């Protein structure tokens, strides 16, 4: 965790980014359709001074890369962005990801001084849920039959946190 | 008495006049713009993008009426986010219901959405009474969302699958 | 006054923009670049109209006179924070119009787009002007020695601000 | 201490740039746009190689390690004025590196570029710094409140300048 | 005399200018490129738009009637040197206009630009131009010689200049 | 001197040209765009290959070591004239090159591209360099008031001519 | 004669141009690339708008009547010559326009663009034109053997040249 | 003699081509820009590679060494005319091949290229060249005065030329 | 007769051509790319307008009624050969144009633009059309066999060509 | 029928077209989807030079747009194309459609000098089935559950006329 | 003992070498290309067109066995057309059937078609055959359809629908 | 020769293109272009690797040496023809090799292509070549007068001609 590190993502990670995908769904880039490596990289180098998302690579001392974490949505006047983070799976299990939630945080409210960060959490996995809770998010949202997630239609939260929260809690 | 007519460059000018009788950012594929000119470059870059689409709704006669738009549109799940907006002239007059129907109608039937979601402002209480009459459901109440007229607002996110629209 | 509106610049727009430009005699910007001709004018028009960094309005009055422009420069959406300046056309000033176009300005920049500072720049030779910024909710932060060379001698000016939390709550 | 130059920064030190914004933990801007990556930084770099708004100088040691950097930002040509920043590497800092480049830094922006001013902003907070400023000819024109939103607060900055005429008599 | 303005140049008055050329029987130059049709004037002017080491100024009375026009060139802002140029329309010439385009070229130039020092050429078998710019407040700092081919031989040439410091604070 | 050649500037001397540029340490220019990075220098120099309004050549001695760059500006191929600098890398001043440069440099100009005027400046206070110019021939034009800011002030230059016929007819 | 004006050609004339081109019924060439469509005559000209290798002159009287054209071809700025062309529309062909337009060519030639050296090409097989040139100060310098193809055979060209000298000396 | 080939000119041959100028000493052009640097050898020939106004050819013995340069050029495929350069490397001239490289260049042009006429310039001070090239069938049509500025004057040449019907049918 | 006038084709001849191809019932094509519609027409003339591989001339009476077009194609320069094709709109056929305008083909191929031999093809069915050539100094080398696809069936068409030494002595 | 023509599709009929996608069904341009109006545009500036496609418009004496012609597919080894047409409603019932199958026929086989010419004809459409059948076409294939018209999954034929059938059958 | 991998610029020399074991024109995107250099450019025109895809079947060692094609892929009706190529040294082995289950799998649990249709040349019962086996079944003879080797040749169409592979 | 194989042309063979046409001595053509150097070829190569107008296939044996080039050019689709050209390397020929690539080219342009008729141009002046071409199918339709200027003369060439009926059926 200390050994835990974050770096913006870069064209030599594409591949790993792409590798990730394997693991599961769809995948996207700003909020355009890719499945190839090559659809990919031609879709990396057009959104490279899109602001409205923000990638980081997840790598320990090693170099070993680990996971990733998204902030898309980024809207500068509502001041919101939401917020995925995907562990490769021979990295799961390990702890890595509350560390992972507050570097996020830390990023969207002490240097983008974003208001909200928002995320889904497929209802149908307490856990996840209940670690969100946890790092400080609150459910807003129910969302009824929204991913079609193996072979039927799933319920998701949406879970939120602000800014003075993150930065306050402690006051 | 009501059409819907997809949109096109001729009916900016329209949107346009709509955007400034509201008073707050307006967005075309999630980017702002304020100035008709701004609009119609906007207009130009999206052309080919499918993850919005408007509807101008004309009456029998031609007179403008509204705007319909689905956005945020996810052909895999198959949702998408709905919005309306009446000129001003012609708001209270009875339309919204009828505009409503004919949005879900197309979106369910020739569209063939799964769901349809929208956001109504906790402040206005009528809208979110309205679209409960028509058949959605509250799934949220989104905490601070969006800045509105200097401060941060709540919004409900409302729903209708079409499996209940098409009983 | 309350019959003044602000309205979103359009090219058509420019020609009012350089012909207010022109009784003022110092160099005039358009997102950084100096100019002097309408063309060059419409040329950074054409190539900074999707940039951010600059928002423009036109004021007009009920019978869309053109009254004056009211510009937004330097924004960073990080400090949200954003320079501003007001130049009414000379035909229109001393008719009490500033201090609406003064409030129907932060009123965008704090109301619309939750900006948390507006700053602005006054010569230190114009304390009418200050005084005026100061009762609008403007306050003194920097007296800048010799910023800006106008009318063939350095000249300090005054930097005002007010923040968001102050017009709003 | 003479030791210590200047060179002109080119693409071969995007990656010491990059490698000294990753310590700071703030946004890092390249000509007002921001970026993270070093492909962002990279193609900003190709952009804007022909722009005469900013300026930036690498500063190495008899052996050539890669010490630090100088930066002039909002060059205006007609007002004769430019902003400055200096940045050390965290490894080469409290050598008494900083007057020395405080000192380069003028020199070049008075002797060769012709400026008339240079002004930057110290953190409040860090009154060590605002001294060292001071003990190298620059006066405090300024107190801008809530300025820069840093660490997750809004904060007040020194804003410092020096005249041309000061530095050359 | 009183009356007489100085307007940025536009894409409308290249015709004027090429006017101005067509009735003067030297090469002319767009940032130091040579045309001689109005075509390439325009190009060129397009071509040039953004390019601050050239300003050119269309002088106007009243009527607005197209009286002359003033040139900065060679702008240079480490320096802060310009080499300035003033033409007249034959039809204009002889109305004493050059002192008052002269000073607008100057005070544009000192109190606008901001510049340090602004240069100028005059024929030496010009002695009334010379004369001129010299109640003007230029002074001589070359005579160059054989300098220009201009109808048929190499002429000399005064170089003439006049400082920021004199035009602004000669009078404090 | 025998054994010193001039060739046309290329690519691979332009890093030779940025030390120099340096060592001098005043502002330098290419095609009257102002330069400091060597990247800029390089897209200067592919952006105007074509343009012959500059002409520029490297000084070599018979081992190929650096000696210095010649070059002409501001050629104006109507009025048959040209501005012409040189400059010698700090470890061969002094060795007596100057005066064989300025030689091929007025022999090019003269007898190559058919100038009929070569002028140069000098700064006023480097009357030794002024005197060296007048024993090649040339006589002074001009002398130029503050025309270069140079180290901080405004500095006075002689501008310096020689013609073709003189050059040719000696 | 007095009356008659030159001005630079512009996007304007090129009909006038194209169709003096016609009347000759020769191939014709735009900065040496042949053109027969208007379309590619005006395309040649864009293209070529900044290209000083030549230049052209309408030739108009008081009333604004098209007389014909003047043209300077290959110009070489080093050797400091061109070549140069006349063509008069065929009805003003005969009323004493000619030595009139070869003045004003050489005028400005050799006191505004300060070429040295004007030579021009005149069939063999018209001789009083090849006179005419001779009492304006040409001089045969070369007869060029079946040089080109005009009218379905390969023909002779005297080479006739003046010198700016000559011109200014007289 | 014998073993002496042409071959079309290659962009690796640039470098040879500008050898040749760097060791001639007078102003150097291609597809009638002039050039001094290898760089802007090397841009001219890629702008150029699909006009045929001009054509180059490198001249190698068997051990490929570098002997020489054939240039057609303001070549004209309606008048079906050329001008033809030849230059051999100072180290290989004095070998007499020159005849040797005439004979291709004209069988080139005369049986590859179909071209009418082949003509060349000389200058008036190297009579040698001269008499070579009316030995090899080339005859005089003109002597150009004050053509060309070489070498700080301007020298007259002599213009030569050979027909297609000559080289090729004298013998029949 | 002479009438009659050649003129090289430009742009606001394309209806005419189009017009043309109307009538003749197979595809046209124009440097080798087939086309159908003004819009794809158009779109070839501007692209290849540089291209000297085929050249067109328009036919115009006294009162420039456009009569038909001439084309040569296939102009290789080197061997100095050339295609051939005549078309005269319907309206004007039958008049004895034919002839007149072979002649100017003809003509301009061999007094202007230098060619050596000009051929063309003529269907084996249209022996009228085949006499015409021949009386014009056309000779037949080739019976070219299931050449064309024309109405249906793969026709046989004559090769007839003259020399430039023929048609000038 | 004598009054009718045939005419390439040109910029100026992109709106005829467009209103005939109004009367139903999605349509495509180059098998590239298209909705509105500006998109139909963009993709006609495209594909001008494209040959598998071609379109003519059908009018009348009057000028008045009739309907249209496709032949797309078009592929030049195997020397076939699928055949499509289309009539404006308010001039369907008129018996304009086979001379049209005609002029469509003609041009494939005697100016293309194509092989074959297919088509698809819904099997719940008998009239126009038999219509085909009239002309020379012969069934060649029952497409099981092809097409989705009107709200359930429907079968198609498929039916084809050779060139020589149509240029030989009367030898 | 046997993957499917999406296709990428690495795999094109594959394709290529699967094209010429074939001898017949080969298309990409409809297209025709003969040279490696014709397909590169082919495959980087199409980077971004959904109409075809492909997958590399490699086994658990990495050799390449075949390949697998959808083309005419139709996202409204959920139609396409299938191939299979397995390479010249794996014919024979067993492979096919294997790869046409993996293939139908793909198609109809992930891609979520309706249908899936291919064509085989009437002269190859055995392939016709292979395919009834399958679960094919013949909807159409399509009569000289392609121009193979030297003459016009009848293919059978044989298709199989979702809801029967999906018991 | 039955380990003749032919094999689409590729960038790498474009050295062996050139090789061949230069102990050819006559001017050679990539899409209707002449060139003669690599540099252009490879140009020409580049900028017409989609044009459908021209095909060509190398020949190599079983060890893959490089025998010789098959060309066809002018292919029309709608015609359904293509002209042809062999071309062996010099150390390979008189070794029996041309009768096979001949059926090779014959085969690819009927039974892959579907075209319906190949024709050839061969000297008059080499009446074994034009035998070898009688005894592979083909027929005289063409003897065209002074078609071509090769080695200081104008020549006749046959035109020589093949039907798909008459090689398949
Ligand atoms: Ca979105
Ligand atoms: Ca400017
Ligand atoms: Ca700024
Ligand atoms: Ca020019
Ligand atoms: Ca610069
Ligand atoms: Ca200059
Ligand atoms: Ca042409
Ligand atoms: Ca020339
Ligand atoms: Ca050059
Ligand atoms: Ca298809
Ligand atoms: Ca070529
Ligand atoms: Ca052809």
């Amino acid at each position: 965790n200390s050994q835990l590190t974050l770096r913006a993502l870069e064209r030599g990670d594409l591949r790993f980014i792409h590798n990730l995908n394997n693991n599961r769904i769809m995948s996207y880039w700003f909020e355009e359709p890719y499945e190839s490596f090559d659809e990919l990289e031609e879709l990396y180098n057009k959104h490279i001074h899109d602001n409205a998302e923000r990638r980081f690579v997840v790598e320990d001392a090693q170099k070993n890369l680990i996971g990733l974490v998204e902030l898309i949505e980024i809207n500068y006047i509502h001041r919101s962005a939401e917020f995925q983070i995907i562990i490769a799976p021979e990295h799961q299990g390990k702890g890595f990801a509350r560390t992972l939630i507050n570097r996020a945080l830390d990023y969207s409210f002490t240097i983008l001084n974003l208001h909200k960060i928002y995320l889904h959490v497929a209802v149908e996995n307490p856990k996840a849920v209940h670690l969100y809770e946890e790092c400080g998010f609150v459910e807003e949202g129910h969302l009824v039959e929204e991913f079609f997630i193996n072979g039927r239609y799933q319920d998701v939260k949406r879970m939120y946190i602000l800014q003075s929260k993150y930065l306050n809690r402690s006051e």
